[PDB]
């Protein structure tokens, strides 16, 4: 029978990558998202008709609340009802957004950031682990640049410090039930689809191999080595998938 | 005029030392206390005593909640009704106990780990910074915090979180001449509720002395980072730790 | 054309796990070796047997001294010489032996460990780059560096300016296509000198399995690394470590 | 009595300032150097001019070669000889210069780098250590940027990365004995008196505090901290002092 995997914030990008390599090195999916529906839906679709009944769709806000912890066990849940296991759990789904110090009030900021980047995935860490020739594991996906941090980006830095910390905490924690937990750290890797070519490429130039941004799969192969039988002494470790960009001086 | 402090969970332990220590030195203190109201206003009448007018308390909690940032305002507020100014800001205050993986609901347990050790920290740093001489943050971070104890995953994801804030503060501040700072006890005042065999246990890791921090020791190194000798000094988490994180399992 | 590879120290142990695993993989190889002549012209016949003209032995001390420039430029050229073309570097070979603060010269152990752990990659990896598809460098770092084993002061410092090489290259030899990364084995082959008794106090403290790495599952992080699935990955130093530099004393 | 410092290269910049700092703070000093006879001279009489006795001069190569090991000895036995005791140890002297990977040779490269960085840091830690209501200590001048190095700085980066690795080694290791051992580690924050000014400006602009580099007074301030009774319990550590230099990205 085929493993299956849990990808947060799937629909898209980085988490679509990575669902599509899980997908095709045999998992089964669960897609999760939380706004982009059609989006999730049309790759659970292009999933399916790869292979039948190997990907579903999962809604959830992962925003921070007192209803958080039911709705990331909802998300471990609908693994096990759709496919009766859940082997690997990959905490994609993130806010980004400036919150400087100096529309949306703090502690809605506060939620949606803190809450994505870090809460979630330790309530869905929680899910996983307590739900359980095997090869369970967890990966995050951190951030390279979080000690030379985005200027007014303290929220978002904070959250993904955090995600380090229950990538520790977890995997030293989880090791004695065969869990390894990893992270996956871009750089200012992979820029927003909104942003201007010019904006772009001021990171672009500064990346020193190749001068260009990380595609989406380069991404998701590191996730896919970190869950693969080439990993399985691995736990407690974050790779960093930046093209040299951290070494960069100001 | 003399400068003004703010220190959370100022009321006992390490807490109360860097506030003694830093009144010591010349600074008009707010006492931030939660649940310790008695140990708060002795040490206040003690200051005052000292010096007339120089000590003040202040109650809040700061576990995470849709208030917070209103307390957190307060708790700022307070120090400029008191003492007409803010120059130093101390994030001590930290709930600190066991949430393994596998009476307090999980809702609770992140409330009050991630609140205390990092969420109250960054909202205490914004009304600090929007109110706004030698200013300053000092943050009470944790040397162990990648070799972290077993079953403590939201404690140690504060204490991450905090390194990060003090990064990204120190960064964003420093053009307001706002520098942010950490100290990083390993062991030091160990739990009033641990025994004295298990706290022996920790003891005898230590490398230097095979003995914890006293919170004066702490202490003195938050008020080097306050002081004139650290004016260049923004980013930086100076661990006190008598080389405990540097052991081997 | 078969990319090549050099591999240093590569006789026994995680070295040779390494030049296999490459080999397996379609890389001709290098076998580098300082002492151990019969196991690396064993290793070569094995591969040789598998592949016709796919291996090769290179025999040099690693040692800090004025020639170590030139026997590194050696062990490249020697690449050059069988294969026509050198693609990736594997810097495994590595004295490793206390050095107590309070028979060998202090100027030999200096020379021993600082050589063959920091300067002798240095060096290869000047020649490697001057020599010059999917061209990268691994070196073979330590996990627990920053919690180093007691009396091992040169031997960590050779491993943490490796850190530093792999950092500093992987900035420099990116806009040529080189990738520089590591991989940081916790405990894997453990000494063969070291009894039963403390092979099983090294192992007891590993979290995954209580057990050391076998040498393939450090040869594992090296081949994803030199593979097209890390073409992104440049200054990236991979713990290889079941958790151990995360267990506290 | 008056407890007693050795300071290697301690003529000029940052070692003149801890030099005076620890002078000005009771010390006697040793004051090497290598090149910078004048000066170093010059400042042993400053210095014995405010208190009779109180500062000698020890020229030495710091290079790596097989007579390091006897040079280091020396300078810790004229501390002894002059003063009859020998209480800190900063380790500042440093050569400092790019090492491109593609007039001196590179065996001369390394000896000079890794010499000054890390050698001769590690030989004058063991001659210390073997030589010992006293508060012991030695202070390794770091480098904040050495994860963030300076481009073709490579043997320099490995010098300091080993000095880090020698901080936290003899920490551990000679902690038994009471002594300490620290780091400050300045970005680039104080800058060569070769650079052209338009080119330290380009440095200054960098700097979150103040857009300007340290004084050498600022560095000397953190090391006369990590050597008083203020930091009796510290040991492994080492204080940047970099104005949030290294938390600026590219
Ligand atoms: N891109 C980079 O260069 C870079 C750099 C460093 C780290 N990373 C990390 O790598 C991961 C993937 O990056 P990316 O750029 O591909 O991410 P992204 O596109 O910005 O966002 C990923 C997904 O997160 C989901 N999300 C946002 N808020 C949510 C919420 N409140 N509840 C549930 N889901 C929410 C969104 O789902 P919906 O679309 O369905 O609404 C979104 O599609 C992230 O964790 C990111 O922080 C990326
Ligand atoms: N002690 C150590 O060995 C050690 C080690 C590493 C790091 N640290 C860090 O150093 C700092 C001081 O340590 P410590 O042992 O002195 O701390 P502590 O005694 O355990 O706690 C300090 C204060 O935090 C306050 N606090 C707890 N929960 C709160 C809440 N929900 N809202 C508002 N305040 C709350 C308490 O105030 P009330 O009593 O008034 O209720 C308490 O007095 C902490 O940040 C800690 O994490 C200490
Ligand atoms: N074993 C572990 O648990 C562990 C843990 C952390 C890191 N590592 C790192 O992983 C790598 C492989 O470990 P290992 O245990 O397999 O290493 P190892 O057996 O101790 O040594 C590997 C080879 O290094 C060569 N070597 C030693 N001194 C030399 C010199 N002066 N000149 C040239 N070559 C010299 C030897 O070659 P000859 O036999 O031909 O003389 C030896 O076979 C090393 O870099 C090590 O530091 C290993
Ligand atoms: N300046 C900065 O912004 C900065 C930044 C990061 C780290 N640091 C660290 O801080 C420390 C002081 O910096 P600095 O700029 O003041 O240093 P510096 O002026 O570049 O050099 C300090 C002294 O090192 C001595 N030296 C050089 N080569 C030597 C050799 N082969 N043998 C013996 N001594 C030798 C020189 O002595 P003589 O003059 O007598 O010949 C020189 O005066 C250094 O360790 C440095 O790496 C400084
Ligand atoms: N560029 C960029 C992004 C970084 Br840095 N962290 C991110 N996190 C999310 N979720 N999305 C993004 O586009 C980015
Ligand atoms: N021992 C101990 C403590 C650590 Br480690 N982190 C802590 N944090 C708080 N707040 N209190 C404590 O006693 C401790
Ligand atoms: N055990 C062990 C070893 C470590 Br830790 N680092 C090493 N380095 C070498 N070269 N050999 C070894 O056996 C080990
Ligand atoms: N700027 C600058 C310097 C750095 Br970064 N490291 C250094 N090391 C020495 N020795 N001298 C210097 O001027 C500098």
């Amino acid at each position: 029978e085929a493993p299956a995997a849990v990808v947060t914030g799937a629909a898209k990008r980085i988490g679509r990558a990575i669902a599509v390599k899980l997908h095709q090195t045999g998992y089964r999916v669960v897609i999760h998202y939380h706004n982009s529906a059609e989006a999730a839906v049309s790759l659970a679709d292009e999933l399916n008709k790869e292979r039948s009944n190997t990907a579903v769709v999962c809604q959830a806000d992962l925003t921070n609340s007192n209803v958080l912890p039911a709705s990331c066990e909802e998300i471990i849940n609908s693994c096990f009802r759709a496919f009766g296991r859940c082997d690997v759990l990959v905490n994609n789904a993130s806010a980004f957004y400036p919150t400087p110090l100096v529309g949306k009030t703090v502690e809605t900021q506060v939620a949606e950031l803190i809450g994505t980047n870090a809460i979630a995935p330790f309530l869905l860490t929680m899910s996983f682990a307590q739900r359980q020739s095997s090869n369970l594991s967890i990966v995050n996906l951190c951030d390279a640049m979080v000690d030379q941090p985005c200027m007014a980006f303290s929220l978002y830095n904070m959250g993904k410090h955090a995600l380090v910390g229950l990538t520790q905490s977890a995997a030293l924690e989880l090791a004695p039930y065969g869990i390894r937990v990893n992270g996956v750290a871009p750089g200012v890797s992979l820029l927003p689809v909104a942003m201007g070519e010019e904006e772009k490429d001021k990171w672009r130039r500064k990346v020193p191999l190749g001068r260009r941004e990380a595609s989406a799969e380069q991404i998701a192969d590191a996730v896919i080595f970190l869950v693969s039988g080439s990993a399985q002494y691995i736990t407690g470790s974050i790779i960093k998938v930046d093209g040299g960009l951290s070494l960069v001086h100001a």
